[PDB]
């Protein structure tokens, strides 16, 4: 349905072109820049447009009535982004009142290990009932990316138009528990400098899930219930649908299952 301006979704990424016409009418707050992978998606404008693009523009977003918090994870956009850079960004978003934090990037790890600063920032989200939604990664293996594999994070893999996991989408074991597949093939979004394009990757599946999460929280608000991002995560996981057959793809490549928006809303009402 519709989002809600009291529901706050943070985009943690590289540069975002807020002047792109699809954001005309979007509710966007830009936090100031402070003094095969990377935590920046390289597609901040596109990612943001998936959620906040306005209904009659070149990119109709999923939750255009939600409040957006644009959080830079960089000081110099050419410089490598560290875990402390990311941890600071998460902290800033929590303190700015984020319900959901979208991280469309990540780094390939051994088994989901992370530096203390990042562990602590993710723990903070958990302590404050903030939902972190993070890209599974595009390495095409039994593999784990760092924000995505951390406790209480909702990891997002990529499936095609026909509901099948894309070969490039990572399928590490922790994702079987906390990962869901969302559309990740040729996803429409804004280009910096104007115009639009369709791109494939877990970077683009991620904001679809963040947008749906924002819609679920928005429905809580109109129901007179207090927004509960960690419950919404549980509902997205619980309603996720099994992949049709395992004779073509794999059972493990399905993760916890496929994003099921109608099922998630049914579960939100305490239905069957």
């Amino acid at each position: 349905l519709k989002g809600d301006h009291n529901i706050r979704v943070a985009i943690l990424d590289g540069p975002v072109d807020i002047a792109h016409p699809c954001f005309q009418g979007a509710d966007l707050t830009v936090l100031p820049t402070l003094a095969s992978d990377g935590f920046m998606s390289a597609h901040g404008t596109h990612v943001a447009s998936i959620i906040f693009g306005q209904p009659e523009t070149s990119v109709p977003g999923i939750a255009p009535q939600c409040r957006g918090l644009i959080v830079p994870i960089f000081s110099d956009d050419r410089r490598r982004i560290t875990q402390l850079d990311l941890a600071r960004g998460i902290e800033r978003a929590v303190n700015a009142g984020a319900h959901i934090i979208n991280i469309s990037g990540g780094e390939l790890t051994d088994f989901g290990e992370a530096d203390g600063w990042l562990e602590n920032a993710v723990s903070l989200c958990r302590q404050n009932n903030v939902l972190l939604v993070a890209a599974a990664g595009n390495n095409g293996c039994d593999c784990l990316h760092v924000p995505a594999a951390l406790p209480a994070v909702l990891a997002v893999g990529a499936m095609d138009d026909h509901g099948h996991p894309l070969d490039f989408s990572n399928w590490g074991s922790t994702y079987e528990q906390q990962g869901i597949l969302a559309p990740g093939e040729d996803i429409l979004g804004a280009k910096p400098g104007g115009g639009t394009e369709r791109l494939s990757g877990t970077s683009f599946a991620t904001p679809i899930v963040s947008g749906v999460a924002a819609l679920l929280l928005s429905e809580q608000v109109r129901r007179g219930e207090t927004p509960d991002p960690q419950k919404v995560r549980q509902l997205l996981l619980q309603s996720a649908l099994p992949c049709d057959d395992d004779a073509p793809e794999q059972a493990r490549r399905c993760l916890a299952g496929r994003l099921n928006v109608s099922g998630a809303f049914t579960l939100l009402k305490g239905g069957n």
